[PDB]
């Protein structure tokens, strides 16, 4: 078989990664190839911050639950591994603040030593009334593309860097399997109306000292529109910015200014930090992460498709429990073309 | 009315400061001033990393414990203010790992919110059984120093750089009152068996994406002397040195490579971590902290001398609660020239 994966980005490459290991023996030539217009250093997956944490509330999915769970437990069991420093993967704990009470999540048990905020620590954040206090994993997205792709190469997959113009081209040219990674961009190869850009904005902000993560929640502003501070590895990210259909990749003087004035006050030791970069990104945003087969129809033969699409906010964090299913369903594929 | 503070480590420069700060006002002639034989780097203050814990068993002078509480409601006070950056100062989580199960602390309280480790955080530690997690602060030597330095200059206090021989010696050119804080080199100027330098390494290393604090406990070799990780502000401080009885003052071998073999079986991703820096300094080991007051005798008539050392390998942790002590105690002195 002839596989070809379109996106080079964390969706894309867990998945190819994950589609050549599981296959890797049943199957003589399992040759995957990798396509995408922008490659490790210049994708939405760099801009993220990589904080494990899904939605607030029940998705219409509840497959999706799970999912994240199976990317934490995974990335849990390998953080204290040698590996770990080239993963970008690493503990960190953290605030999650309210402006009045709301019930526990779902990742409750998930994540590590979920417990409620108390009124002590609470006194360190005035404009805050509730809030919790966890343990979670961040997972750098520059070194995890970086690591997925030396663990691609050596497994033979192949990257080039064409603009796919469409399935068919694909098809038509050879492949036996198409898998659409292609995030926020899904759109153009396929009219998704359900497909929305949320535009982002962070700023990468010398401040060491910050050790932990500092997540708020406004109703009025909106979801990720209330600011958030996530200390990676090399800097703390500064960010809280929401915006749906506004394919403005650039950075806004505006919106700096939310990020900085918002943030500061969360944390005035942030006040003389220092600025080292601003980014823009497009968070995949779809009312359920689209997880399907599909069956394009050509000239001579059929074609498959393996949709992973529509990840927004939480991409890093469902990244694996996806990428492990596709390959599921890549199997059934597998099994309906008699194979085996 | 002459004070001269005799060491300028955090319990000599943070006593020294609330005696003015606290008394200035009040005495048209106050004259502080400092003597020291080593200034800012070259004090066990600097040596330390600076974490907020007291030890686990309970303090012998029972008045300790209620000092170290207000040292962490001083700090904690101040974690989010505009000097915070400064002094060295930030909040930090971490944990504390037994091989059995063992009773809580007492400062349990005075942390914030405290708590035992689930089974699946125990899972990250496979040499240990039990443990403990919370919240706390770090005070970084080499920068709470630099800070009490400049409100004292600016305060008029004034830094002389002398080897003091003898108490006589500062009392014959008129020091009033003599505050001693000269710590582990104490004994050297008024005979003291009870206090002794129990020597301690480190290592700082490059290993930003270190988030929480790793103190280990194993009662098979004593207090101290099994391996911890507390990551800076800007290196990560590996250790677990404890030594009685050792006034040598250069980096060990032995101990490098206890401090590194050691360390790497908690946090192995520590054995690809850069080494910065090792330093060596001695605990002012001493049954219960020295924080009294004498009448030191010369000659004629007196002069008077305020003690106030031997604060274990937690002089940080408890720093303030006597430089406040030692203020009340000036306080009841200057009431005996029978002065408002
Ligand atoms: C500010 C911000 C903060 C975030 N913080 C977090 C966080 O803390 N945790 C978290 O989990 N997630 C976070 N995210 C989002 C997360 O990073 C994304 O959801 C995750 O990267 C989606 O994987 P992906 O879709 O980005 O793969 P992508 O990066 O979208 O793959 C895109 C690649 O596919 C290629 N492509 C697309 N269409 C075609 C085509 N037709 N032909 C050829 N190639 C094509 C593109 O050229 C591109 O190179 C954040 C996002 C933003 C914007
Ligand atoms: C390896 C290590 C790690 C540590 N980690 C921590 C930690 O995480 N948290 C914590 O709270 N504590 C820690 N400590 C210990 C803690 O830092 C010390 O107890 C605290 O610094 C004591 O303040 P001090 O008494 O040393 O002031 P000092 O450093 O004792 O003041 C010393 C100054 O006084 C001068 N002096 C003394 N006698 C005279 C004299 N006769 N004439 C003139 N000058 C004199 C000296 O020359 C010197 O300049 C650690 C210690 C070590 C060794």
């Amino acid at each position: 078989m002839r596989v070809v994966v379109i996106g080079a980005g964390v969706i894309g490459l867990s998945t190819a990664l994950c589609i050549h290991e599981r296959y890797h023996s049943v199957l003589q030539p399992l040759d995957i190839k990798v396509y995408a217009d922008r490659f490790t250093p210049l994708t939405t997956t760099d801009v993220a911050a990589g904080l494990w944490q899904p939605y607030l509330s029940d998705p219409n999915n509840p497959q999706e639950a799970d999912w994240s769970q199976q990317t934490f437990d995974y990335l849990l069991s390998h953080v204290h591994s040698p590996n770990a420093e080239n993963l970008g993967l690493f503990l960190i704990s953290g605030y999650n603040l309210f402006h009045e009470a709301i019930p526990d999540p779902s990742w409750k048990d998930t994540v590590l030593g979920f417990r409620k905020l108390t009124p002590r620590e609470l006194d360190m954040f005035p404009d805050y009334g509730y809030g919790w206090f966890h343990t979670s994993l961040i997972l750098e997205g520059k070194n995890y593309l970086q690591w997925l792709t030396e663990r691609l190469t050596e497994r033979g997959v192949k990257f080039f860097q064409r603009k796919v113009e469409s399935f068919e081209e694909v098809a038509r040219e050879g492949a036996d399997v198409i898998v659409n990674c292609t995030g926020v961009w899904a759109g153009a190869l396929q009219r998704d109306p359900l497909l929305q850009p949320g535009r982002g904005q962070i700023m990468k902000v010398d401040a060491p000292w910050m050790k932990h993560f500092i997540l708020t929640h406004d109703p009025e502003r909106g979801i990720y529109n209330s600011p958030y501070i996530i200390p990676g590895t090399q800097t703390v990210t500064l960010g809280g910015i929401f915006q749906l259909g506004n394919w403005s990749e650039l950075n806004n003087i505006q919106d700096h200014n939310t990020i900085w004035e918002g943030c500061c006050r969360l944390e005035p030791t942030l006040k003389n930090a220092r600025i080292i970069g601003e980014r823009t990104g497009f968070r995949p945003v779809r009312p359920q992460i689209r997880l399907e087969r599909e069956q394009l129809r050509t000239g001579p033969s059929n074609t498959e498709v393996i949709h992973n699409y529509g990840h927004g906010g939480y991409g890093l964090t469902i990244h694996w429990g996806c990428a492990l299913e596709a390959a599921k369903l890549f199997g059934r594929i597998l099994e309906e073309k008699k194979l085996s």
